[PDB]
């Protein structure tokens, strides 16, 4: 009722190019989560309307397939552009959902925006190889094509961004995709999909499926007809999904739990540290997959930089998305709040000590008062836990060859932060990080060009960049007798 | 003890860089495939033998990465010369306890050198990025490094090749690998091992470990220490070993079964047919992961074909790899003999008709004739299972969409074989078969230079050309504030 | 004049960035090739307003360079927009000053935009490298960097792609211009420019110098800020620049004369070879780069193909760009007209016999009949000289062997043509043929993701394709202590 | 005389495969450096000896470009095999003929055999792509392929290296090539031809002429046999050749001049810059082309700097190359000493202050004192032109925009060598810096596995790593109609 476009906000899912309710006619309900008002409702499906969804993308990629790269990527193009075009309203539809400040909610818009563009791009250069041969009668050649139908199970933090990171490749690639998003936040996707059919995206391309996780997700991972597979959340879940597509045998992009390290070197720029630590740790209310998990800091710069954060972090204000000055929205859910209150109390009980915040926020619901703890040692659990809150941890480290232990004494690789002035130092301890990512002097890594994905637990594969096509084509190898 | 180097026969596993037995001392026996005969003893080891195997590899990591990729491309290489100065004792090795003739053991060996060396030199060559930054104060380099340690199960068909294809990325790359290869054919697997120990290759960065398939293959995919495991074997085991490495995420490499077709058409050559049939069928007694199992062949040349292979399937000699003028070997043991018997009498009593041989060989054992069958059609068994034995069943097609169909109704998807002569018809034939390589005019695909692997529940991952070391390095994005 | 956006027209050129007339008023005029008409004055520059255009590239360098290749692909992206909007009139403008049929003009102008957009794209992936060391102290990082000033000088034949292939990578790459359009055609090239300015390409990175083509020519040979030059014309010029560059060792590419054979094979189909041999004789009345020079017939095959392709012929109609149906406009010059005039006379001369058209059209000026020769053997200068004009020169062969000695008698290699069917004879002439662009089957191979380019007398480097940018930037290698 | 293989000095030429004398039997003396005493005589060839070995070149080049990439592979690890196993008598045989310390020598055979090998596996790697179509009936595939016959000239300051980095990747490519070496140092070149003959490269496919540098080279560059010339000497020369190609359009690799500024700034670790310092500026005796030519050092630690300098200094001992300890071998002849003295002469008359040498060894011939000049500016001579000599120049810089401006105020462009120690920093002046190549906090930076080459007046084209092989091969692009 607040849109330029009122009808970018669906009550149904997309189920093989037709927007449908669910077969049963149930229904779940979705709470903005600043007021905790309704937002109405949205289909709750299962297994049977998956399997429609996953026929109907078989049915669909004869002739997906049979179109150029040039021509998917004038209908993927098409999509960027109305993305861009109704971008005002994708933004205030994501913040009323998913809670973040609208500011954030339109750098994701953009953000969404470029991986669709870049990916339309990217489809017209899906390469293979002609090569030398090691015998004289035969010739080599190695073409590429799309693996099959796709799947997708994307969270909430980034409800937009998530959407066209996966779909954009599968399409460009030549293939067709069903989509199974966040429940809490299912409304961005469906936006999503609605400028996808208006793109020109062919009946079955595209779906977008809205319901019982356990039920969809069981029915994506069991068919046969899904030959890969795309996951974004936990890594316990994760763990399940990849058993699951054992079966299968499917091909597996996985993007897990991290445990970013933020490292502040005795040489760092301090003030500049403390701009790349309320970026890393702050925006989206630190719910993102990159998100600071752990400071690292030097004896002796320890007590300076932990008064500048303290400092920076009380220029924050907390308030609802659609509030100006407000940079801070609610935790997503009421067990995210849950969740900050037990390691600030598991710290507390271990020695720490609070620096400030450190409770919930007066206005009630998901918010949270941005909170930073001194004195935090590894025997607490937010040394070995994602806090996925506005919670900033400052562990305390005497040298180089200790820090590089501690940072990587963890299950999970995913993102990691560093600032130091030494070249050598860095390239050192950049190189002996266990992470996928990391950040140099920045707190802000995350962009379309470069390749995202995490190392040991963080999972498997690459998204963006000219790696993240190569998931979702195989490859074919000729040999031709001459 | 027929060797120039009767050393080269080992019966102590290699654990950690150290020749050792089982901690029980217990052990199983190897027999010679053609004559019945004890071929010696090894270790019946399991998990515990297993896991120091793994911690010894963990404890090889760092001093074996920190060299350069030059220092590792010396050690491979004289890995690589000292395989080729052993030709001939790798070879009666090999034959004794697999079957293959002498020329097609000294034909392996071969092959698997040419593997050592194209990882040596590939080492010196995997590469990473310098991107166009999509921020000004910013700069996108990426780079690529070692996952972890490795793990491989190897199968008997080609128990040396198999293991200069998977140690040689690994250590390539930077790795260390524990090497699990068949319980029939393990004195292969030693034997380089051995000559790996002697080109300096340090302690813990190559294990080989012999006994339980169970106890070994649970230790290998439950343990944390393991990142990545490469498997060649049966699709079902497969399926089994994903499921296992799900708690870990673990970077899987899969070489699972085919069903492969081999295409005659309307305008192919039949007198290079024919030469392609025989050595895409009979290498190896049938026995490649690559070898044909479904022949096509159109109705026009159908007979001709026919006849003209039944000719030359019948000329061929079988006897004892060691004997000269014998082409074809044994099967492995009993139960490829009555599998080769099942498929038979089933396309037997469904209508089919018999060519050439059907029985099993006077020499007993594991010899069986050489065998042609027409009037196959998609409802007997071979048509759906891989036959793993010496035999040609002919199917028969009439059109090419009809064709493209049949070759593609299967599960499987690793090898294919086209011969026709036109051109477009080539290309559009190419095109719509599902399978990971096909050879074009030709039966003998194999080689160090191009991607082997397949599609569907054939596998994930390529090995060999500079797409093989790719599933052995894990890369990691640096976002460098300027 | 009948246009809806009239000034699209430009009677001034474009020196760094603002509308010029020449320092001393100095003019000449432009002619209709169809009717003779003056379709207005332009600018008669020289050495003091190319050096203004240089020194304003200069200046504009460090600005442009600095923008993001994200930015620089959105300024590229609103003139391809813009080119996209304007092609009725930027078609028209093309068909008045060059002759070519609209239709042509209208498919040159899209070719045009597939380049602008495809460069657009490709300058956000020109990447480096990092590489395995050799020594364990240090790190190699390899990056590309924008060449510097670059410039341009343009044939009359695709007055708009000619602009597009030029400036569009340049630009990509991060690069000023300095253009020099074919005094003959001048106006596609300004208008191009105008709307590069309204696409927002900052005043000094883009210059269309018109004027005396000697005196700008020795102007940008002899400026030592001019780093690379790309040249599209005739050998014989081609030498000459060369030559003049190098005492400032400019990069060069060089896209020269070529001699294209096309070749009917024995087993060829005989209808598409001769729509093949229509698209690549007679568009662009023989006028183009990769236009068919000499056809060469199978003996077998010889009457039935000529007998073919006269009937095709005459289904051409000759007569002016903007009257509705007309296939064939005239030759830009008399001199044009001369020259065929030339090669058909010493034609029959030798021997050849007339098979249809042979002298100058009805509609007088630059037209020239479709012409279809027989007879035609290697003492004719048509077997050496390019013919630029409608003539098709139909040679006699008899084997294999001789068409390739026949294909490659000559000093130029940029296109050739080859129908056959049989896939080990394309093959075998594909690879035999000294070319750098073959099409097979097909008579039509331009396109923007094909690396476009001849061997031998015919030049150096490549346009289009990820291949194109490459000549465009320079490489530098970082060695780095650890 | 005294060494193991006296038969790998050779007094005569290498044509085409036979060891010839020129043909009017014609010689000139080749000196030793060091003493002056005659070290034999050398064929003095013109053109018609030249044209031999270029037409025995075509002729080889077929069966050369038949065999396989592994077949070419393995010739050239024999060449390889050959040139470690004899490096002790061919660093003697280079010692006595250039002057370079017997250390010095044996690392540059190490370095020529690096080449060698590295190109043995580069040969197997070549390769084309295959790309997504913008037209459904069509099918985009391209091919590379040798150019044809390559010519080298090689200089003196390495006759063995620079043997190996032309020839190497021009066999390896499919090339047969033409090479005429350094009239001052022959016997590397044809020791290494010789051992490349025993190697088993065949007759034709590598040449190595002597005699007269104008009537040698103008043959290589008038002959339009001759598709590509790779030249390492002075600029103007490279100037002169480009000229004399232009008649042809050769492709051209041309490492030509630099003008190195080795830069020392106010936080550079001070032992290590001198350490770098001395590296950079006495290998060689200051005669390589990537020598330090410019040193920047700044005002803070200017004083310092200098201090140091002179006190590593005073620790090289001058003396032959065959005495034990000797650091510094003489110059090439008296031409380069006579440009020393003239150096340091117009810097005394400027205003410069003399450190340390400055004067001619007592040793005489060629010897030179290693000379440090304090106090140099802009103005000097060597501020402009390449010394060539052992001569560290010590300029004087404030800000880092001046450092910039100074560093790239010179139309050279080769290498660049960066002290410093701030991240920040050392990317925004290695970005800045117009350099092929920039050493970061190290002198030495030449390896195989870089691309190696300058950027400006320094040349075109990269030598060594996988951009080495680039230049030798030939782009095809296939349009196949499907």
């Amino acid at each position: 009722g607040s849109m330029k476009d009122p009808s970018l906000l669906r009550h149904q899912a997309y189920i093989g190019g037709e927007w449908q309710a669910a077969d049963s006619d149930a229904t779940f309900e979705v709470f903005d989560p600043a007021t905790g008002e309704s937002l109405g409702t949205v289909p709750k499906m299962g297994a049977a309307e998956t399997a429609r969804a996953i026929e109907a993308a078989q049915a669909a990629w004869a002739g997906w397939r049979m179109k150029t790269a040039k021509e998917r990527a004038a209908i993927l193009r098409r999509w960027f552009d109305l993305v861009i075009a109704n971008s005002d309203d994708l933004a205030l539809i994501l913040t009323t959902e998913q809670g973040k400040p609208l500011a954030e909610a339109k750098g994701e818009i953009a953000y969404a925006a470029s991986f669709i563009e870049w990916f339309a791009e990217e489809g017209k250069r899906v390469a293979g190889d002609t090569l030398p041969t090691p015998d004289a009668n035969k010739r080599i050649v190695v073409v590429k094509e799309p693996i099959g139908v796709c799947a997708a199970i994307t969270p909430w933090n980034f409800p937009a961004a998530m959407i066209a990171r996966k779909v954009g490749p599968a399409l460009a690639a030549g293939c067709p995709i069903v989509v199974k998003p966040a429940e809490s936040t299912p409304f961005s996707a469906l936006a999503m999909a609605f400028l996808a059919e208006r793109a020109g995206v062919p009946k079955g391309v595209l779906s977008v499926v809205i319901g019982d996780p356990k039920a969809i997700g069981t029915e994506i991972t069991s068919n046969p007809i899904v030959r890969k597979l795309s996951f974004t959340g936990s890594t316990a879940v994760g763990r399940l999904l990849m058993a699951q597509s054992a079966p299968t045998v499917k091909k597996l992009t996985l993007e897990l739990g991290g445990n970013a390290p933020f490292i502040v070197f005795d040489d760092a720029d301090l003030d500049a540290a403390v701009e790349g630590a309320i970026a890393s740790k702050y925006r989206n209310n630190g719910q993102t997959c990159v998100c600071t998990n752990r400071f690292f800091v030097h004896e002796r710069v320890y007590d300076a930089f932990a008064d500048k954060l303290a400092a920076a972090v009380s220029k924050l204000k907390v308030g609802r998305g659609t509030e100006s000055g407000a940079t801070l929205g609610p935790l997503i859910n009421e067990a995210a709040v849950k969740k900050v209150e037990s390691h600030i109390a598991d710290a507390l009980a271990k020695g720490a000590s609070l620096m400030t915040g450190g409770k919930r926020h007066a206005l009630g619901h998901g918010f949270f008062e941005p909170t930073v703890l001194t004195g935090v040692k590894p025997d607490m659990d937010v040394a070995k836990e994602e806090t996925f809150g506005p919670l900033a941890p400052l562990f305390r480290f005497a040298s180089e060859e200790e820090l590089v232990r501690l940072a990587n004494d963890t299950e999970f690789g995913l993102a990691a932060y560093l600032y130091s002035r030494d070249i050598g130092r860095v390239w050192r301890v950049a190189e002996a990080l266990e992470y996928g990512m990391v950040g140099i002097n920045t707190g802000l890594i995350s962009n379309e060009v470069a390749p995202f994905g995490g190392v040991k637990q963080s999972g498997l594969g690459r998204e963006g960049s000219h790696y993240g096509i190569d998931d979702y084509v195989v490859i074919k190898y000729l040999c031709v007798a001459v």
